[PDB]
């Protein structure tokens, strides 16, 4: 049903999805000169190296890379959490031009592009659980800006022909995640939601501030992949990006100065 047009997009969602006008919901934007710095952050602890990549697939509303998780692999600890969080799947938001395509935003500047990783709490046993309760997802969210090309991306780009459209997926083993990452863990961190469907209010937000950089052609490709399955009119899959929500009663902390 849900999508990102004019008829079914972000707009709509509350109709399925009263939450949708909640009172935790994502994404925000982040204003840097209200966020306060809490010295009290414990540093973010990415373990990535015995990632296990399973997939890529296009889901009709933007394309992921789903990982192994049925033990603690790639697992995010420490800044804000409580807990181990096993990495499950990495996918984007982006727009059809570079100035828009970001979900966060930070002082109301949008990025062309929105990297989510999106881990679960190892306590709550399964993803389908977790996303029940009010800590059960951490997503790290990495902003992409548009200038030299991220070596470590190009890989997932280069595939991208091969999923075009809704329902299409294909083997894609040992893709290292560490590849997507910035020089800096620094990071906002606030209490959210999935900004897709179900809304549900079961995410810690943890935002990088330092953006990766790729290059024009690479999130071209990301532009030339369709919300359509094969067969119904071609609609290209770009701006899937939820615009900000109203902030409410939440602070954005920075894990630096
Ligand atoms: C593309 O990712 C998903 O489909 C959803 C939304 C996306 O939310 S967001 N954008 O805030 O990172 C995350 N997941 S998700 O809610 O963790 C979705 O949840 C579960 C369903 O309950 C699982 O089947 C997972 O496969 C997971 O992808
Ligand atoms: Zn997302």
């Amino acid at each position: 049903h849900w999508g990102y047009g004019k008829h079914n997009g972000p707009e709509h969602w509350h109709k399925d999805f009263p939450i949708a006008k909640g009172e935790r919901q994502s994404p925000v934007d982040i204003d840097t000169h209200t966020a306060k710095y809490d010295p009290s952050l414990k540093p973010l602890s990415v373990s990535y190296d015995q990632a296990t990549s399973l997939r890529i697939l296009n889901n009709g509303h933007s394309f992921q890379v789903t990982f192994d998780d049925s033990q603690d692999k790639a697992v995010l600890k420490g800044g804000p959490l409580d807990g181990t969080y096993r990495l499950l799947q990495f996918h984007f938001h982006w727009g059809s031009l570079d100035g828009q395509g970001s979900e966060h935003t930070v002082d109301k500047k949008k990025y062309a592009a929105e990297l989510h990783l999106v881990h679960w709490n190892t306590k709550y046993g399964d993803v389908g659980k977790a996303v029940q309760q009010p800590d059960g997802l951490a997503v790290l969210g990495i902003f992409l800006k548009v200038g030299s090309a991220k070596p470590g991306l190009q890989k997932v780009v280069d595939v991208l022909d091969s999923i075009k459209t809704e329902g299409k997926s294909a083997d894609f083993t040992n893709f290292d995640p560490r590849g997507l990452l910035p020089e800096s863990l620094d990071y906002w961190t606030y209490p959210g939601s999935l900004t897709t469907p179900p809304l549900a209010e079961c995410v810690t937000w943890i935002v990088l501030k330092e953006p990766i950089s790729v290059s024009s052609e690479q999130v071209l490709k990301f532009r030339k992949l369709n919300f359509n399955g094969e067969g119904e009119p071609e609609e290209l899959m770009v701006d899937n990006w939820r615009p900000a929500q109203p902030l409410k009663n939440r602070q954005i902390k920075a894990s630096f100065k």
